């Protein structure tokens, strides 16, 4: 059996077959997890690596195949991108080592004035991200090696409108861009129009929701064209969830569809979108997206449309929205009068011919496209950043909220398990992480880029958290209460029953030491019958300042100690494989 | 079979099958609805009037049989004292009929000063209710008449120290008392005895607690003469709760036992009080009382003990340990060193022995008794007040927080359905809720005293959302959108889904209201598929003013617009007809 879809150039089954077998002779065992087919011809799928927790995606689409070929498809682009591997350190070997990201990378090392070398970005680039003149090389090490003796590394991607290959630092492409604009296929053409569409998809997202848009919707004769996703909206409204399907194309201009669910029982709106050159393909795919992993139960956790369209245009809301679509919307997006009229649209033709009429689009905008194509991995895989349309962040973020910001403390934090510093020193990193303006809310395993697992302390430690530690460390127990109340005030929730159990305890031994007139003798009996001998002895033991950082294990520059993390790293070799025989 | 526990007077099957003939005999259909047996020789039950959900007791004790027998005394015990009716208004019928609480009520109409009329009280509770001469007569009309007119409805007690009868005004009972000092029992003596070792529970507990006594442990082999309650500490003990067994007697001079159970799981404490001149039996209902309506499971819903010894004296801690036992227990409590030490003590005899027993306590504290009796329902029952020991509630409260301080409001509010105002009027009523100082969260039904039932809007109705509907009534869309917010942001969670959908829907057209540059009619396909046509209906009929009481039914004087007041006026009735004959 062979099912070609609208769009594809392979069938579904070859897509699925391909796949697969490729995956298994790279060395990933993949298992598909869970499946949903919420309504008519809607479904998705989980699929995730057996042997990595953290390596995981999700597929939509019209048909079981076709879900399944998407998560596959997924699974392709996020591992050609590394994407999987994005908001980590990989550690000092593959830090060192001959390639971190692809051996086609370059490594432009510090200047002494701190420039950003001239051989990064191109004249555009450097005047979108840095009109001020002020970024710094030392800003823009990239996450993943952490290494600044070694300098920049930069990625090469294709400027179309010359051929040119450009630099555009790591650092840049995963603060800004994230995961929009990649993409895999069957064809390079295929997946590049998947990757443009999305860069449109998103880009309009944007416009519409900051702008408070009100959209046009697609007459009901244009739906009937389409009876499969007519058919998954009739049933969603027979559920109790009101449907309106919307043009987004903005008068004809680009190839976007967004379809906005109500849920009446609590108030709420759910906007999605989707785009592809193929008015019908569009529209399904955004159908199939806003019932991605979820069950009709599952639609209980958006938000209310407002009023207030300063707050709608926040660029965080535009974050949140790319993040889980949880932001807010608009009620003008669902007014009468609509501020564009419907325009029944069509880009479609050939994948090739798609490909060019798309770049037409951006090149009527002005809008330059980079590329970095990839086929290491046996399927093509793209990435596609157009700087002033697929940016997900905003420039300003590389100064501010840039997430190689805490690589520089990350040694010392490793070693503070086991340390035995002077008390002061301790008290000193407390002001450190204060002047350098670290929210108290940020887990210390995103800021240095650790997979700890789930079955230790740095799971949950926060910054806050930290500073308890330290201060019991460095003797300051008016400051470890403070940051011991702020530390289960904000995380009791989520620490397992032991270390629960442990915060009680810490907390009520640091009040009995600001009660003068109280004798701890006489309480001990008791705090060892609530708490247990063990914590009472552990909390102790954190007073003292001998044993403070409470459940951290000490952990090496290869983060042996983290299993998670290993099995992280045994996965980045299956792909460092793969390049290093490609290239 | 016949089955004798200490303390009691009569067998445990001869007091079940007589309690549960005469309250059939009465009119009464009880039925037992759930049974607990956590650990071994702690039992509990709960019993409810088929005909009134409003009804209902629990049991406790060491045997299923025990628990049945304390389920149906607690029963003929409320019944007896009409305190199943005590946070209610009667109805304008019962106001002005024969006798609202017992035949033998007085009624001391207000006089002209508004001073307290002569008949009421006697020296020593006016100096211990008012010492600074400040009480009024028309702050103690009853709650269940509400009757200003026919005026202040004392009840009589007698005075042990010379068998005088008082009449102590059902107002200062009501608030001040709630149900400490009720019992009733197979014998006058066996109910008095339990009735005043309530007393000296609540009092001692008091104590303990405000003052973060350490108190001694009861050494093992005391606790060994009680193998059946030494069973029930080990059980939970096994169960991962650690148990400390106090002896509260202050040194020998109370008998009250105290037991605190720990939840390490949660860092918790729950401290349970208990008392009686037998030891054993004191040490008994304590744990009972502890597990009472609790499973294992059930244990976490106590609170950390802590070292703020200002929080835990708070009066309102204390409050809320008489109401649920979630308040604030010191750490001190579980000091190595006691500040009293351990006492075997025992004042155990025959009932008749036991309650001349604890009046030579009181005596001693120089502390004045009063009793009423109360045989009308064919069982004992009694109210013990001992001003000074026995108060749950300062008498400050009598000035600050009285049950009947919203009966003048009844009839205006109870109209507001279906009013036609002015404008102005609903605005000033605010005005006046506000000045008259209610709170905000006040639940309108308990200002009010209105059973009534949870299938509409009074059910949830705070003086914040009356606010509201106010607003909306007198054309202030500005306040109605203030009110509106507060509404949804401290109730939405209890509403019904159909109630907390108008609210939201409300509340999108009073924001739309303050949106002066877009226009209403753009958005109306889009609110009728959020908030269904009929709710968009109802919201904008409210923000016109012409109905902005939505959901609240209108209520004549006698409450048939709540049926779940009339079945509670039903029960009432019963009662009224076995108060007559008798
Ligand atoms: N049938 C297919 N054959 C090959 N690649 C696909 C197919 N469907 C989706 N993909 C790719 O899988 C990823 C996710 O697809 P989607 O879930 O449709 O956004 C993107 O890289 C797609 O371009
Ligand atoms: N056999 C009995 N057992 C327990 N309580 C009884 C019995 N006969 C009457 N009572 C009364 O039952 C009510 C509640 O009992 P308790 O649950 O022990 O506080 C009190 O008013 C007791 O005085
Ligand atoms: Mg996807
Ligand atoms: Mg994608
Ligand atoms: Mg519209
Ligand atoms: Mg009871
Ligand atoms: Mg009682
Ligand atoms: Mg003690």
């Amino acid at each position: 059996t062979q099912t070609f879809i609208p769009g594809k150039d392979a069938a579904l089954e070859d897509s699925i077959a391909r796949f697969q077998q490729k995956l298994s002779d790279l060395g990933f065992q993949i298992e598909e997890a869970s499946w949903l087919n919420p309504v008519p011809n809607v479904w998705s799928v989980h699929i995730r690596d057996k042997e990595c927790a953290l390596c995981f995606t999700n597929g939509k689409g019209a048909t079981k195949k076709a879900a399944l070929a998407s998560a596959l498809g997924e699974y392709f682009e996020r591992l050609s991108t590394n994407y999987f591997f994005a908001d980590f350190w990989l550690g000092e070997t593959i830090a060192n080592g001959p390639f971190v990201h692809y051996p086609n990378e370059k490594w432009f090392p510090l200047t002494e004035n701190d420039d950003v070398p001239e051989g990064l970005l191109d004249d555009r680039l450097r005047a979108f991200y840095d009109p001020e003149n002020e970024l710094t090389g030392s800003m823009l090490i990239d996450l993943q090696s952490g290494n600044e003796d070694r300098g920049i590394c930069g990625l090469p991607f294709t400027r179309q409108s010359d051929n040119q290959t450009v630099y555009i630092p790591m650092n840049i492409i995963g603060n800004l861009y994230v995961s929009n604009g990649m993409s895999a296929g069957n064809t390079r053409n295929e997946a590049r129009v998947q990757g443009l569409s999305e860069v449109f998809e998103r880009y309009v997202k944007n416009r519409i929701i900051a702008e408070s848009i009100s959209l046009p919707e697609i007459p009901a004769d244009v739906l009937a064209r389409y009876p499969a996703v007519v058919e998954a909206i009739e049933t969603l409204e027979a559920e109790g969830f009101p449907i309106f399907a919307y043009d987004g194309s903005l008068g004809g201009q680009y190839p976007v569809i967004c379809v906005v669910l109500f849920n009446p029982a609590n108030g709420t709106c759910f906007a999605s979108f989707g785009a592809h050159p193929d008015f019908g393909v569009a529209l399904e795919r955004t159908v199939t997206e806003l019932l991605q992993g979820r069950g009709l139960k599952d639609l209980d956790v958006f938000t209310p449309p407002t009023f207030d369209d300063e707050e709608v245009a926040e660029h965080t809301n535009l974050e949140t929205h790319f993040i889980d679509s949880s932001g807010l919307i608009s009620w003008d997006l669902f007014k009468q009068d609509a501020d564009y009229p419907f325009v029944d649209w069509n880009f479609s033709g050939t994948t090739e011919e798609e490909f060019a009429t798309l770049m037409a689009i951006f090149n009527k905008e002005d809008k330059e496209v980079y590329i970095a194509d990839y086929e290491h991995l046996g399927v093509y895989a793209c990435r596609i950043i157009v700087p002033g349309m697929s940016d997900i962040y905003p420039a300003e973020d590389l100064w501010l909220a840039n997430n190689s910001m805490g690589s520089h403390l990350r040694e010392t934090i490793l070693s503070l398990p086991g340390s035995e510093w002077e008390k002061e020193d301790y008290l000193n990193l407390i002001e450190q992480l204060d002047e350098e303006g670290f929210d108290d809310f940020t887990r210390v395993r995103e800021l240095l880029g650790l997979a700890t697992g789930s079955d230790n302390g740095w799971y949950t430690l926060r910054i806050g958290e930290l500073k308890a530690m330290l201060a019991l460390a460095g003797g300051d127990l008016e400051q470890a209460l403070v940051w011991t109340e702020w530390t289960m005030e904000f995380n009791s929730s989520v620490f397992s029953p032991e270390r629960a159990n442990y915060y009680r305890c810490l907390q009520t031994l640091l009040l009995l030491a600001q009660e003068e007139d109280r004798q701890p003798l006489q309480y001990l009996n008791a705090f060892v019958r609530m708490y247990g001998a063990d914590a009472v002895e552990a909390a102790s033991a954190a007073m003292s300042g001998e044993a403070a950082f409470y459940g951290l294990q000490p952990v090496d520059s290869d983060l042996h100690a983290f299993a998670a993390h290993q099995s992280l790293l045994k996965a980045y070799e299956k792909l460092q494989r793969a390049k290093a025989a490609f290239w």
